[PDB]
């Protein structure tokens, strides 16, 4: 039960400061921050109040910090000719990906991509695929992968849903997608766009759905908030991680971003899904020292593929439930391997809580998910938003820097779970309603439960 979905006493709708709106629950005190703006009504009522006015979702003391695109600068600079891209034979420094990605982000610039723009990059993974998106963040825009393992249709839909006006493909991935204006990727100072960290970084759309698009809206702030200031990987120039995960999705940045962030190697994938005997290659061939991989795909590889593991610094296992056996199972082959469960939804971006696994932990039927990471809040909730007692059960939500602004197009969506967070001070803040249920137990460690 979920007093947004079903509540007895009808429902109102809040805004904050910011202009952002939320479905709330007449019957419960309106949390700091918030004011009611409509109401009280039906939930139906709500919601078609909201389709209406909620029209751009963008938020209307100075940031901090810099841009994800802007530390990638900064490692460009200290290190031009280390490398940062590696590609079946290929490699491409920081310096030269810098000077691609530079003349790219120019011409974006003339065709007139500025801060609140959105661009879709339609591309195979690949070094262009990374020059594109890091050109659009340069320009001071958004961007959209479109994962051409997908259907046209369904490519088709989600860039409607943003409303980029741009599209960057290859010459071979050419009239796939038409009706956008469309710029190829193939081939510099930096850019000073004013760009800042709650301007939209990425737009996600999930690659395991078939149902109707859904695209998660997120800053700079969110990515960054996920990668930096945090302990549950190894973070540095001396790494090398693998960007297998889908390119659409939310896995996708802690590949990709976490190596380039910190002056890092990363090898991409051949072909748009996970491999497992291509990463088992690939491990070996680079000496990937992290690897972050789903449950179903670690769970195979730690039993058909042990190598994909050698020299590994951290693996960690995601998207769904851990399994204690394949977990425990890599650590009697590989002691020194350190072993972690990610545990978050897209809008809360890449892992909201993380549990270091430890030799306690494999003899139990469940892997915890851990605790929040440092900026992020995870609550466990009853259906009348009251924190669950210890070790009950209740529905977990999430809060703090990884929140996306929303879902592009979808006001009344994004305001029936982006909701007002209760127990937040005197500015208002949100929480997402993740609708996983989850216990914590007394050590303040969470247990996700199902749905
Ligand atoms: N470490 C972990 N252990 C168990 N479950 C996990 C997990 N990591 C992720 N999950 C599950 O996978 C989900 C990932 O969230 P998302 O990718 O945002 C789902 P979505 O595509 O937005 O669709 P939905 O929320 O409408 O189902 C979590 O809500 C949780 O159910
Ligand atoms: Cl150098």
């Amino acid at each position: 039960s979920n007093p947004f979905e079903e509540y007895d006493g009808g429902h109102v709708v809040l805004t904050d400061a910011l202009g952002r709106h939320s479905l709330w629950p007449a019957g419960i005190a309106v949390p700091a921050g918030w004011s009611v703006r409509h109401g009280t009504d039906s939930r139906e009522g709500c919601l078609a109040h909201i389709e209406h006015h909620w029209t751009d979702l963008r938020p209307t003391r100075a940031p901090a910090g810099a841009c994800v695109h802007e530390l990638f600068e900064a490692q460009a600079a200290r290190a031009p000719d280390a490398v940062a891209l590696l590609h079946e034979a290929d490699e491409l420094t920081y310096g030269a990906l810098n000077e691609r990605a530079n003349r790219l982000a120019h011409r974006l610039v003339g065709l007139g991509v500025a801060p609140g723009t959105l661009v879709g990059v339609h591309l195979e993974r690949g070094f262009d695929m990374v020059v594109a998106l890091l050109a659009v963040l340069k320009a001071g825009g958004g961007y959209t992968m479109l994962d051409p393992q997908f259907p046209v249709e369904r490519l088709a839909l989600s860039l409607e849903d943003t409303g980029a006006p741009l599209l960057v493909t290859s010459r071979p991935l050419s009239g796939r997608l038409t009706g956008t204006t469309t710029l190829y990727v193939e081939d510099a100072g930096n850019l000073a766009t004013g760009v800042g960290p709650e301007d939209v970084a990425c737009v996600m759309f999930t690659s395991g759905s078939t149902g109707r698009p859904k695209g998660v809206m997120s800053p700079h702030r969110a990515l960054t908030g996920t990668y930096l200031g945090q302990d549950y990987a190894g973070f540095g120039p001396d790494e090398v991680f693998l960007q297998c995960s889908p390119v659409s999705w939310d896995a996708f940045g802690l590949e990709l971003f976490g190596a380039l962030l910190f002056g890092a190697r990363c090898v991409l994938q051949s072909g748009q899904n996970p491999d497992p005997l291509e990463i088992g290659e690939l491990v070996a061939r680079h000496g990937v020292t992290m690897l972050q991989l789903s449950a179903s795909l670690f769970n195979f590889l730690v039993d058909e593929v042990p190598e994909a593991f050698e020299g590994v610094r951290y693996a960690i296992t995601g998207g769904e439930p851990a399994s204690v056996p394949h977990v425990a199972k890599a650590r009697r082959d590989h002691p020194a391997l350190r072993l972690g469960n990610g545990y978050g939804p897209a809008e809360s971006m890449g892992f909201t809580t993380h549990h270091a696994v430890v030799a306690g932990d494999l003899s139990g039927t469940a892997l915890p998910i851990g605790v929040p990471l440092a900026g992020k809040r995870a609550y466990v909730l009853d259906d009348d938003l009251k924190p669950a007692a210890n070790g009950a059960l209740g529905e977990l939500y999430v809060a703090g820097a990884g929140l996306a602004h929303g879902y592009v197009s979808r006001p009344a969506l994004t305001a029936e779970r982006f909701v007002a967070d209760p127990f937040a001070g005197p500015g208002g803040e949100r929480m997402y309603r993740t609708g996983d249920l989850a216990r914590r137990r007394a050590d303040g460690v969470l247990e996700y439960v199902g749905r």
